[PDB]
This record gives structure tokens, sequence and C-alpha cells, in this order.
């Protein structure tokens, strides 16, 4: 139901960029190129991801 677009290192993200990954939720805190979410202090986990597998 309730997900970000998963991360695209083609496709930079800005302040209030929401994304998903690891079954969560990173969100960017301003603008950011290509980067690992959840190891940079850039990407911070909003939450969680809903979605089946």
């Amino acid at each position: 139901a309730t997900c970000a677009t998963a991360w695209s290192s083609s496709s930079v993200y800005t302040n209030g960029g929401t994304v998903s990954y690891n079954g969560r939720n990173y969100t960017a805190k301003w603008w950011t190129q290509n980067e690992r979410p959840g190891t940079s202090d850039v990407w911070a986990d909003k939450g969680a991801c809903g979605t089946g597998s």
C-alpha cells in the first residue's frame, strides 16, 4: 500500500525525497547524488516499506 519508490542511482534526490530499500523507507535531507542510502547520514529511515514477495 504505502512505500516510497526504491532508491535509484540514476535519479538525484533532494530534501524531502523519499525512497524504499531493505524493506524500509529512507528519506533524504537535501540534494544528494547516487549514494547508498542508510550508510550515510544523508539518507535516514523514515518508516517501513510495504510489499509482497
